[PDB]
């Protein structure tokens, strides 16, 4: 079981290395990360686990972040709801695609690897296509909107060694570029 003991902080190198790609088939070892990545998800969600194992919840994580320099991400987005959620384990994912209009969580962003809150809008591309790897080495290809299209952002970043606060702008962090989209978490 993954706990924040096994999530590296900031300032950690593996944090800003690029991550490499993954032969496929995964090794049983790979999967067995890849898992375990999605179980910290699901436990830090559930609200006894979490407390229990003092876990800070998250819905997406890159296996950067376990001090792993391969290209796996999990993302774990609940039911809002309008019915969507998101339960992916992706290998060597890429957005090949994107919208030029860009999207912006009001509050900014956090991360599992950075301690303190960092104040200042990210801006992500409001919609993305990727294209990717499942557990298994089969086919899959996302097509996302908003909330979630951040969060697989936030994620794939990790893989090239990039942090959401290299996104904010120093002079003014909380002004939105024009006719960016407030994506409500
Ligand atoms: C937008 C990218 C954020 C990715 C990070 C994890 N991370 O560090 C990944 O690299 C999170 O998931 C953040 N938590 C939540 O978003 N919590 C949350 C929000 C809604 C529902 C349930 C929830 F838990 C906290 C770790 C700040
Ligand atoms: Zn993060």
């Amino acid at each position: 079981m993954l706990t924040m003991k096994d999530i590296i902080r900031d300032g950690h190198p593996t944090l800003r290395q690029k991550a490499a790609e993954l032969e496929l088939p995964l090794t049983k070892e790979e999967k067995e990360t890849l898992i375990a990545m999605r179980e910290f998800l699901v436990n830090s969600q559930d609200e006894e686990i979490a407390k229990r194992y003092g876990l800070r919840s998250g819905v997406g994580l890159a296996a950067p972040q376990i001090n792993i320099s391969k290209r796996m991400i999990a993302v774990l987005i609940p039911d809002d709801g309008s019915g969507k959620s998101y339960d992916y384990m992706l290998v060597n994912p890429k957005i090949v695609s994107h919208s030029v209009q860009e999207a912006y969580l009001p509050t900014g962003e956090g991360c599992l690897s950075v301690d303190d809150n960092v104040a200042g809008l990210v801006h992500r591309h409001n919609r993305i296509t990727i294209k990717a790897k499942d557990i298994e080495g089969n086919d899959i290809q996302l097509r996302l909107k908003g909330y979630p299209a951040i969060v697989f952002q936030h994620e794939i970043d990790h893989l090239n060694g990039v942090m959401f606060y290299d996104h904010i702008d120093k002079d003014h962090p909380l002004q939105p570029h024009t006719d960016a989209v407030e994506v409500l978490e």
